[PDB]
C-alpha cells in the first residue's frame, strides 16, 4: 500500500520533535531529531484564532513559553512572540514541513478538530505519502476524513473502552493503526496489554507504540517483549532509541 510507513525496518519518531533534549514541539528539535536518525516526527497541532496550524501540545503556552494565553484565541504574530526554550518560537505546520527533509515522516496529531480542514490542505501540498494524521479525538479523525480519505491515520488510544471499538472505528475511519502508550503495560497489566495488542493486529492495523517516559521502554524489558508487535516506535530520546533498536540487531545505524 504506502511504502513509506509499510516498511520491513522498525521506525522511529522523535515525540515532540525530540523533546528529552531540546523544545519541545520546536523547529530545533525536529532538526536535531532527523540528525540523530530518527525516520521523522511527531508534532502537536492546534487552529489560531486566524486560522493558521501551528505546533503546541497544552491547550494553553504557559508551560512550554514564557507566556500565557490560549492559542486557539491567539494570532499567530501574538504566538510567535513567545519564546518556547532556547530562542526559539512557536512553529506553523507550514514551517515544519520546509525544515524537513522531503522524505521524512510527519506523524501530526491534531488536538484541534478545528484544524483538521487546513491540516488536510497543506498535507496535501506537501507530500502525504510521508504523513500519518492521528488524534485521541475522534470526532478529529472523522471532520479530518471529510477532506482526506487516503492519507494514513491511528487512533491514539487512553482509555480501556476505546478498544473493543477499535473494529468500528477502523471501517469507520479506516484506520492504519492504533497508537499505544506503554503505560498500558504498568496500568492494565503487560499480558492484557499484550493480547489486546495481538488481537487489534489480528484486525489488519498496525501498531505505534509511545510514552510519556522513555524509561517505561526499557524497564522490563517492555519493548523487547514487544518485538514483531509494532512498526513505529515515538520516543522522547532519539538518539537512546536508535542505539537501543540498533544493540538489539533489528534496526542499522
Amino acid at each position: 500500500g504506502n511504502p513509506m510507513w509499510e516498511r520491513d525496518k522498525i521506525i522511529v519518531l522523535g515525540h515532540r520533535g525530540y523533546m528529552a533534549k531540546y523544545p519541545e514541539n520546536s523547529l530545533l528539535s525536529i532538526r536535531k531529531a532527523i540528525e540523530a536518525g530518527a525516520d521523522g516526527v511527531e508534532i502537536d497541532v492546534w487552529l489560531s484564532k486566524d486560522n493558521k496550524v501551528i505546533l503546541m501540545h497544552a491547550e494553553t503556552i504557559d508551560r512550554t513559553s514564557n507566556l500565557k494565553g490560549r492559542q486557539k484565541e491567539m494570532t499567530l504574530e501574538e504566538l510567535k512572540k513567545a519564546n518556547i526554550g532556547m530562542g526559539e518560537r512557536i512553529p506553523t505546520l507550514e514551517e515544519v514541513f520546509e525544515i524537513l527533509p522531503k522524505d521524512a515522516l510527519l506523524n501530526i496529531e491534531i488536538k484541534d478538530r478545528d484544524a483538521a480542514k487546513e491540516v488536510a490542505r497543506i498535507v496535501s501540498e506537501n507530500n502525504p505519502e510521508r504523513v500519518m494524521i492521528s488524534s485521541f479525538d475522534i470526532e478529529a479523525l472523522r471532520e479530518y476524513r471529510k477532506y482526506d480519505d487516503t492519507t494514513i491515520m491511528g487512533l491514539l488510544v487512553d482509555k480501556e473502552e476505546t478498544v473493543p471499538l477499535i473494529p468500528k472505528l477502523k471501517e469507520k475511519l479506516n484506520l492504519w493503526s492504533v497508537n499505544v502508550p506503554m503505560e498500558a503495560i504498568p496500568i492494565i497489566g503487560f499480558e492484557k496489554t499484550y493480547q489486546a495488542i495481538k488481537w487489534v493486529r489480528s484486525l489488519g492495523l498496525k501498531i505505534v507504540l509511545w510514552t510519556e517516559d522513555d524509561k517505561l521502554f526499557y524497564v522490563d524489558e517492555n519493548l523487547k517483549r514487544l518485538l514483531g508487535m509494532f512498526e513505529v516506535v515515538i520516543a522522547n530520546d532519539v538518539e537512546r532509541m536508535v542505539s537501543y533498536l540498533s544493540s538489539l540487531g533489528i534496526r542499522l545505524e
